[PDB]
């Protein structure tokens, strides 16, 4: 069981506009954005619960392009090596972000055939601090299991 | 004196539309898309001359991604290792296309902070061909002294 801070901002799929876990607290049915690890792009993705842990000490981790989350000990992130633990992560290590980039012609016209493969950005660590007591949430996404809160690619429950 | 075929299409800054070199005898002041060699990214750059170099055997160059131009033996293509001539190029070896790319965030806001740094794809050649006699044309750009042509990046008159 690991968990996210409730002000952790889901991106959700349908609406191009983000929402904090905790007020998606018993929604359902709606769309996430995943990484597929065989394919290393974005997908969208189903959420079927969206659940609190209780109140659990929540670590504060930022990334060198400032993207941050707060989330416990074993929340697990995206390495090079594959999913680690908050508590097992050092300085500089990269973790995976996603990344949406469109390639066009000079002439403003859609050319994909340029587009890099991957949907990552890695961005390496910059700090990792404990935070505090706060009530903290999860959520289950079947298949991928995985979403995209506050900007970060993080696992899913288990 | 190098040149092109006057089919070769030039990309024009101002109106996101291309016209081949020949239609543009005669013409300047006109804005063309140029790398910066120190920068690697794409600018705008003025043409100051069109002209006609006279009848000249010329080679279609093809690369991987199917950009396909007709230049004299002569005509150099950016590496690299620099800039090569036409008849000192090889298969495999890559060559400059531009590559624009744009960084948008989930919710579709910029995010330029994700943008890969260079604005070149570098495409492997798969064909060089001696073709044919034909009227060819070269233009000035003063500073960069490059433009794009068929989607290819290639040097300016000296």
């Amino acid at each position: 069981s690991f968990a996210i801070s409730g002000d952790s901002l889901i991106s959700l799929a349908s609406t191009g506009k983000r929402v904090p876990i905790k007020d998606l607290l018993g929604e359902k049915d709606f769309e996430i954005w995943a990484i597929n690890e065989q394919t290393m792009k974005l997908e969208s993705a189903k959420v079927s619960r969206v659940f609190c842990t209780g109140k659990k000490l929540v670590y504060t981790l930022k990334t060198r392009l400032g993207r941050t989350i707060k989330a416990t000990a074993n929340h697990r992130f995206l390495t090079i090596d594959g999913w680690k633990r908050l508590d097992e992560l050092s300085l500089k290590e990269h973790i995976a972000l996603p990344r949406k980039l469109e390639s066009s012609s000079l002439q403003l016209a859609p050319e994909i055939e340029k587009l890099p493969q991957s949907d990552i950005y890695w961005d390496p660590i910059v700090s990792i601090t404990e935070t505090g007591v706060e009530e903290v949430f999860d959520l289950t996404v079947p298949g991928l299991r995985n979403f995209v809160a506050n900007d970060i690619i993080v696992h899913a429950s288990i």
